[PDB]
């Protein structure tokens, strides 16, 4: 249940808190608009009526047999680079009332690529760097994202601040279940899940990300095709042919790029795009990756001189998977 109103159309609702205990919150907000569409449903941006802040919703058919698994999921999610669901609703219909992010890699990517340039590599590393935050994050709870692709990564261009989005497809990863193969987009998919596994890990997340990766350096996907075999033909020319044991574990780089590419960032990707899957870097060990030397310098500032978005505030939940990282990780003028 929600009321309509005119101050402008005004649309009132009572919402429940994204975390914490279940107090109801009247939500007043106006200026809807349709910023995105996809099989999932609509997400429109709006603006608070009280505060005049922007949120986003993200309105999907709401199934009444069970509850919504993304829903429960973003509940239990509390990171600098995850969108943050403030509120919940239903119209059935749930309503995801999450921070606005003004853009999306995608759309940035684009915007170089139409004009025949790159995003400066500074970006790559601090988008790259905030991407394998987050999956460092939600894999220290056993969750995989399983789509993560340019599209679903949102970005503050002022700010440099990437928000990780979309935990449509996201699920709880645990040993001895099977997981369906079909997830993950065109593009992104790691030769495992193109081979058929079932058995996959979060891993799946890493090449994905890898892939992003590498179609920043390229201004192009580094893996297209419009089948698997395709896709495995564009893999297979890159990483050459599996062997054998490669193989079973699923169940030249420097040419690959111009010129100028930083020796790091292509050393990143062989680590990342690795057939066999316990063979890539995890995410914490990504943000340990040398490509990010440059954002632990403490004289590091964005092109335009504002400072660069929070790097280090580790938890450690967040650094749970291995400890002593955090040697790498929290540079010396970050312990004061
Ligand atoms: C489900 O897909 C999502 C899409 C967008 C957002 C989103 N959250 N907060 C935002 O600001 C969002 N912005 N999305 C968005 C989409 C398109 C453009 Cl071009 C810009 C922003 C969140 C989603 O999942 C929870």
């Amino acid at each position: 249940s929600m009321k309509v109103s005119r101050d402008s159309k005004v649309t009132t609702v009572v919402a429940t808190p994204g975390q914490g205990p279940d107090r109801p919150q009247e939500v007043s907000y106006t200026d809807t608009k349709v910023i995105g569409n996809g099989s999932f449903g609509v997400v429109y941006q709006a603006k608070l009526c009280d505060s005049g802040e922007l949120v986003a919703i993200k309105k999907v058919l709401q199934d009444k047999r069970f509850k919504n698994r993304e829903l429960q999921i973003m509940r239990k999610l509390d990171h600098c680079n995850i969108v943050r669901l403030r509120y919940f609703f239903y119209s059935v219909y749930l309503n995801l009332v999450l921070d606005y992010v003004p853009e999306t890699v995608y759309r940035v990517a684009r915007h170089y690529s139409r004009a025949k340039q790159t995003l400066p590599v500074i970006y790559v590393k601090l988008y790259m760097y905030q991407l394998f935050r987050s999956l460092a994050y939600i894999h220290s709870f056993g969750i995989c994202h399983r789509d993560i692709k340019p599209q679903n990564l949102l970005l503050d261009p002022d700010t440099a601040v990437l928000k990780l989005c979309d935990f449509g497809s996201a699920k709880q990863l645990v040993r001895g279940e099977p997981n369906v193969s079909y997830i993950c987009s065109r593009y992104y998919r790691a030769p495992e899940l193109i081979f058929g596994a079932t058995d996959y890990t979060s891993s799946i997340d890493v090449w994905s990300a890898g892939c992003v990766l590498a179609e920043l350096l390229l201004g192009q996907p580094i893996f297209p095709g419009d089948s698997g075999v395709d896709q495995l033909v564009e893999i297979i020319k890159v990483l050459g042919t599996p062997t054998r044991e490669q193989i079973r574990e699923m169940n030249p780089w420097t040419k690959v790029f111009r010129p100028r590419t930083p020796p790091e960032a292509i050393a990143l990707c062989s680590r990342l795009l690795e057939y066999t899957p316990t063979a890539r870097l995890t995410p914490l060990e990504a943000c340990a990756h040398s490509f990010f030397d440059e954002l632990r310098d403490p004289n590091v500032k964005l092109p335009n001189g504002r400072d660069t978005p929070a790097l280090f505030n580790f938890t450690t939940q967040e650094l749970s998977s291995n400890p002593p990282l955090a040697t790498i990780l929290i540079p010396p003028h970050a312990r004061i």
